[PDB]
C-alpha cells in the first residue's frame, strides 16, 4: 500500500485512545487483523520488529516505525 494509504489506515486505529501519533501494541495487533490478515501468520517477528523500532521503549510506535515494521515483517 501506497504511504498516504497507510497513513490513514494508521491514524484510524491510533486514533482509538492515547495519543493519536502513535499506536501501541494492541492498536497494532487489531490493525494486522482486520486489514492485513495474511501479515499476522505462522511463526511471528511482531515482537522482535515491535521491540527494536520502539527505539523510546513507550510501548508505542510512530507512523514511520510502522512503515518500517509492515515491510519487514513482509519479506
Ligand atoms: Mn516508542
Amino acid at each position: 500500500k501506497s504511504p498516504e494509504e497507510l497513513k490513514g489506515i494508521f491514524e484510524k486505529y491510533a486514533a482509538k485512545e492515547g495519543d493519536p501519533n502513535q499506536l501501541s501494541k494492541e492498536e497494532l495487533k487489531l490493525l494486522l487483523q482486520t486489514e492485513f490478515p495474511s501479515l499476522l501468520k505462522g511463526p511471528s517477528t511482531l515482537d522482535e520488529l515491535f521491540e527494536e523500532l520502539d527505539k523510546n521503549g513507550d510501548g508505542e510506535v510512530s507512523f514511520e516505525e510502522f512503515q518500517v515494521l509492515v515491510k519487514k515483517i513482509s519479506q
